[PDB]
C-alpha cells in the first residue's frame, strides 16, 4: 500500500557480496587448438561490449547497483588427460591506441597471471580494472575500451585429443584490491611492472645446451625491426642501468613426459654455452614433474650488489659485454621417450629494494628480447 | 585458479532478502479507464507465464536460487487529482477449472486486499501463493496455473482526465507468512474466508434511502440464474445457520465531494426501509471524507447471541423472515453539488469466536448476493 | 516434459571435453542413505519402467 | 589395454558389526537403505555442447 518507500529498501546501491556464483554472470567457451601458430589467441573481447544480455546469479547489477569494489575474479575448468603440459595467459591492460598488438609480452602485463592447459584442475586471476585504487561504476574501461584474452607461448608440444575450449567465469570477489603504482624516487623496496620474458624451445636428445640470454630490461620488445613499450618496462627505467633483487617465475609449460634441469642466476653473458664445467656460477634450478611445474626465482645483492644497464643499443656486445645476468645451463640429459622438446618461463612481479637512478637520454634497439 | 569451489560460494540457494527493490523485478502498467462497464478488469495474467525475460534487481532467482519463503509483495503508484474516489481489487486464488469467472467476489478471495484509484498515494498486498505454509520453488502455481488481477466494483462516479494505467510492482518481502486454514470443529475464535459483499449505488438528491440487505452467508453467489462457490463461503458453512462476531470493511469508493452517513448493524430484515425512525437499532456508521474512507465493522454476542442461517432456498421470506443482520439506513441528506451517486463496502476477514454446527443437506438458490 | 512435473538431476558439463587421443567420458549415480525421507501415499499401479 | 588381467578374488570374513538392514514402512524417515543403480554417461570426445 501507501509508503514513501521511495527510500525504504529500494534505492539499490550495493557493492555486492554475492557468493562468487551469486556473483557469477559469464558464459564463454575459452578456445583451444592443435594445428596452431605458436602464440595462440583463444580470444580478445571487452568488458561491457563483452556481451549485452547474460542470464546469471548476479544479474541486474552489471548495470544497476551502481558501484562495488572487489576484484573481477575468474576460474576456467579445463584439463585433458596426462601426456604433456603447456603455457597460457589472459590479456588485461588499458583502453587501446589504434590497430594495436596481441601477445604475452603485450596483452596481460597491466595485471596478469600464468597457466598450463592440463594442470590438476584450474587457474585463478582476480581482475580489478582500476589500478588507481579500487571501487567501480560501469564505465572506466568501457568508455576506456580495454579488451581481454587467453593464449599460450609454450604449448603442450604433444598436440592431443581435440579442441577443448573450457569456460570463462567471473564477476568479482570481496578482496582488498591493491592500488598499483611505481615510485619515481627509484631505489625502492618491492617492485611492480611484471616483465614478460619466459619460454625456451628445447630439443629432445641432449643437444649440449645452455641457451644463455641476458637480463637487460627496458621499454618493451621487438618484432621484425619493429618494437613494443609496456608497463613492466618503461617507467620501470628512465634511469639508466637497473639495480635490485628481482626474480622470475619459470614453469613446466613442457613435460611430465619430458624433463630437464636448468640452473637460473647471474654469471657473465660474455661466456658462450660451451664452458668446461658450466655449472660454475652460484646456482638455483629445474628438475621438473607431472605435478610440479611453476617455479619462480630470487637473485639479490649478497649476489650482484653492483650496476648493469636497463637499456642497450642495437650494436651492444658480448666480446665486450658488461655485467652478469641469467643466461642458463642445463644439467641433466634431456628427454621425451617420444617426439618432444623442452621449455622454461621467466617473469618479474616484485624485487627486494630496487636501485634505479640516472637516465638514458635515448636509443632503443629493442633487444631480440 | 584451482579450487574445489564446486561448493565454495557457488551452490546458490538463497531464500533472498534483497531490498524490496534488490528484490524488485516487474514492469506492467495497471490498466485504467472511463467509458467503462462497472466491474472493470485492468487485467488477469499469471505467475510464471506473466512474462519470461524481465531485467530487474532480483534477477536470476525467479528461476535460479531455488527457494525463498516471504510474501510476494506489491505497491502500485497511482492517484489522479482531487474530485472523486473509487474501488479496485487484485485477483489471487488457485489454479483454474475451465472457462472460469472474473470478479471481486471471485478473483481475489483466496488472499486479498481493497483499494481506491485516488487515495493519497498507494495500496499494499503481500502475495504468498502457498496457503499450506510458506517456502517456495518456481512451480506451485505455474503447474498449478493461477492468474491474477486488478478492478473496481464501485468506481469514481466522476469519470476524469484519461486512462492512467500506473505500475504493478512486486517480488517478495521477509514476512512471517501465515498458513491459512479453517477448523472443521466449527465454533471457533477468529475466522478466515474473507467474504465479498460491498458497494451500494446511492442516488444524489436525498431519496429517503435505507437499502437494507441481509447477512445470510453461504457457498458463493449468483449471476443470471447461474451462481458461484468460493473460499469465504462454502467450507465456511456445511453446518447450517452461522453464529459469530464477524465484521465488514466499508470504504468511500465514492466521494470527498459526495458524502452520506449509513448505519451498520443487526436489526431485522422483515422491516421495509420506510420505518418511522429507522435509526432505531444498536448503531455504528458513515460520515465519509476527502481523506477518510476505508471502514470496517464489529457485531457480536452482547448483540446477537442467537442463530441465523448460513444458507437459504430461492423462496425464503421477509413477511416470515427469520433473524437480524446488516440492512442499513442513511441518516444525512445525500449530496454531490454536481452529478453523482454514493456507495458502501462490505467484507469478512476474521470473527470473534464463531459457532458453526449442524449441516445443510442442500438447496442453493444463490441469493441475489 | 512439455508438461513435466518436478526438479531432479539432469546434468550440464562445463569444461571443454578431452582425450588427446580417441576417447569418450562418463559419470556414475547411486543412492545408499538419505536425510530423513518422506514417503506416503501409494500408487495403485502402472509401470512403464522409464528407460532408466 | 595390454591383455586380459583376471586378478584374484579373496575372502572369508572379518570381526565387523554386521548391520541388519531393513526399510521402515512408516515412510517419512531419517537415513535410507535400498542402494539404487543409476550411473554412467557415454560422453564423446571433442566438446559436443553436452548436458545429458
Amino acid at each position: 500500500m501507501e509508503q514513501n518507500l521511495f527510500a525504504l529498501s529500494l534505492d539499490d546501491t550495493s557493492s555486492v557480496r554475492g557468493s562468487l556464483l551469486d556473483t557469477k554472470f559469464a558464459q564463454t567457451r575459452v578456445l583451444l587448438s592443435k594445428a596452431m601458430a605458436g602464440g595462440d589467441v583463444l580470444l580478445d573481447e571487452y568488458l561491457y561490449d563483452v556481451v549485452n544480455g547474460q542470464d546469471f546469479r548476479a544479474t541486474v547489477a552489471f548495470l544497476r547497483t551502481h558501484v562495488i569494489t572487489g576484484k573481477i575474479k575468474v576460474t576456467a575448468t579445463t584439463n585433458i588427460s596426462d601426456n604433456s603440459g603447456c603455457c597460457l595467459m589472459l590479456a588485461i591492460n588499458s583502453g587501446v591506441r589504434g590497430k594495436y598488438s596481441t601477445d604475452v609480452y603485450t596483452i596481460c602485463s597491466q595485471d596478469s597471471m600464468t597457466w598450463n592447459p592440463g594442470c590438476k584442475k584450474n587457474f585463478s586471476f582476480t581482475f580489478n580494472p582500476n589500478p588507481c585504487g579500487d571501487s567501480w561504476s560501469a564505465e572506466m574501461i568501457s568508455r576506456s575500451r580495454v579488451r581481454m584474452t587467453v593464449i599460450c607461448v609454450s604449448g603442450w608440444t604433444l598436440s592431443p585429443t581435440t579442441d577443448v575450449i573450457a569456460k570463462l567465469d567471473w564477476s568479482i570477489v570481496n578482496e582488498k584490491c591493491e592500488p598499483t603504482i611505481y615510485h619515481l624516487a627509484d631505489c625502492q623496496n618491492w617492485l611492480p611492472l611484471n616483465r614478460w620474458m619466459g619460454k625456451l624451445t628445447f630439443p629432445q636428445g641432449v643437444t649440449s645446451e645452455v641457451r644463455r640470454m641476458p637480463l637487460s630490461i627496458g621499454g618493451g620488445a621487438g618484432a621484425t625491426q619493429a618494437f613494443l613499450a609496456n608497463m613492466p618496462n618503461s617507467w620501470i627505467s628512465m634511469w639508466r642501468y637497473f639495480r635490485g633483487e628481482l626474480h622470475f617465475e619459470v614453469t613446466k609449460m613442457s613435460s611430465p613426459y619430458i624433463k630437464a634441469t636448468v640452473t637460473f642466476l647471474i654469471a657473465f653473458g660474455n661466456l658462450s654455452d660451451a664452458f668446461g664445467f658450466y655449472e660454475s656460477f652460484p646456482h638455483r634450478i629445474v628438475q621438473f614433474a607431472e605435478v610440479e611445474e611453476k617455479c619462480t626465482l630470487v637473485f639479490s645483492q649478497q649476489e650482484f650488489v653492483t650496476a648493469w644497464s636497463t637499456q642497450v643499443n642495437p650494436r651492444t656486445t658480448l666480446e665486450a659485454d658488461g655485467c652478469p645476468y641469467l643466461y642458463a645451463i642445463i644439467h641433466d640429459s634431456t628427454t621425451g621417450t617420444i617426439s618432444g622438446d623442452f621449455n622454461l618461463g621467466v617473469k618479474l612481479v616484485g624485487i627486494k629494494d630496487f636501485c634505479g637512478i640516472g637516465s638514458n637520454p635515448g636509443i632503443d634497439g629493442s633487444r631480440l628480447l
